[PDB]
């Protein structure tokens, strides 16, 4: 038994950097209607990035983004099951702002609700607004994150902090209400200072998944995470990232994703500086028949450490349909179920 989760595209044409792929824009009805229709197939979560500059091109990727805070505060007014993860990008929240925003949806999503912090690595993304703390910050941002969790320990654990530190000075700070339940916090790190701080602060930690059609490809990572959580006793699984493409048949997917690659926006991709493709950041991908994408998931529910997979889609609404009706009903680990 593994969850599932949706990464619901904050921004536009989701993670696919391609003129063959699906246009869209980010707007709250169709991530309304993205995360309806995956409460309705039991996804057990539903999480947005953060992401405050694009990288251009013909597709404009990602020019186009919603804020993820009040986004899912939104959608948490319009669910009613499924869990609801914001991404707090850390330069830019006082960590209070970010206690008291997740007391809030809290209040709507009755207790569904977590919190996904980050350090930010998109140096343009925090220069642009004049934020970035130097190049200091690549090699201190764990100690950064650090204090900035002190303070929403403490806030949502008693309503107060007098945390003091290198970057946080609270005098008797309060936020109240504190949430109704005990406030779900994860991380995303991959580099050991990254895992080390999961391993001690988070209550699961977010990985890449590997290659195409090599499912346990990460199976690694995961052992390192989970080493890394032998050494603060804590329960910290690996939930992990991958693009599904599936259709009827294993050749129809692969045309579907050889047809992705073929339209590559490169004009976009050079912003970012049977293989992985740049055409959506050189994902783990999943290509195949309904049953055959059903197996390889499988295949990663039994890697040590994963407890769960964060899904996106070449096309999120009919994606989350065939996902819903055709591969979830073949998973073992899934049989759990209505
Ligand atoms: C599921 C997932 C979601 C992520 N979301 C964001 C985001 O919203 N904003 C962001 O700046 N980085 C995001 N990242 C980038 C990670 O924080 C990245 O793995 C990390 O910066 C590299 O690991 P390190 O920080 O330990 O070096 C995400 C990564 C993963 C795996
Ligand atoms: O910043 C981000 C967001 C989604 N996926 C990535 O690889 N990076």
């Amino acid at each position: 038994m593994m969850k599932i989760g949706v990464f619901v595209p904050i921004g536009n044409n989701g993670w696919l950097i391609s003129t063959h792929a699906p246009q869209y824009m980010p707007t709250f009805e169709l991530n309304k209607a993205i995360v309806q229709k995956a409460e309705h197939y039991h996804f057990d979560f539903a999480l947005s990035m953060i992401k405050l500059r694009g990288f251009g091109g013909k597709t404009e990727f990602w020019d186009h983004n919603l804020e993820s805070f009040t986004l899912m505060a939104g959608l948490a007014a319009v669910t009613s099951r499924i869990q609801i993860y914001a991404t707090a990008a850390t330069l830019t929240l006082p960590p209070a702002i970010v206690a008291r925003m997740a007391a809030t949806i809290d209040s709507i999503s009755g207790g569904r609700f977590g919190v996904n912090l980050v350090t930010g690595w998109q140096k343009p993304e925090y220069e642009q607004m004049g934020i970035w703390p130097g190049d200091d910050y690549f090699s201190r941002r764990y100690d950064y994150l650090t204090e900035y969790v002190q303070v929403l320990r403490d806030l949502w654990g008693t309503g107060k902090s007098d945390f003091k530190g290198d970057f946080f000075t609270m005098n008797d700070c309060r936020v109240s209400p504190q949430p109704s339940v005990p406030m779900k916090v994860i991380c995303a790190g991959q580099s050991d200072a990254g895992m080390a701080f999961s391993a001690r602060y988070a209550d699961f930690n977010f990985c890449f998944g590997k290659g195409v059609n090599t499912p346990t490809a990460f199976a690694p990572t995961a052992a390192r995470m989970k080493q890394a959580a032998e050494q603060t006793g804590r329960d910290v699984g690996s939930y992990v990232l991958f693009m599904v493409i599936a259709d009827e048949t294993d050749d129809a997917a692969r045309a579907k994703w050889e047809h992705y690659k073929a339209g590559a926006d490169e004009e976009a991709l050079s912003w970012l500086t049977d293989p992985t493709s740049a055409v959506n950041i050189n994902m783990g991908t999943l290509v195949g028949s309904y049953a055959s994408v059903a197996r390889m998931l499988d295949e990663v529910a039994s890697v040590p450490g994963a407890e769960g997979v964060l899904l996106t889609f070449d096309d999120f609404l009919s994606g989350i349909e065939t996902f819903g009706e055709r591969i979830q009903p073949l998973m073992q680990c899934r049989a759990h179920l209505p």
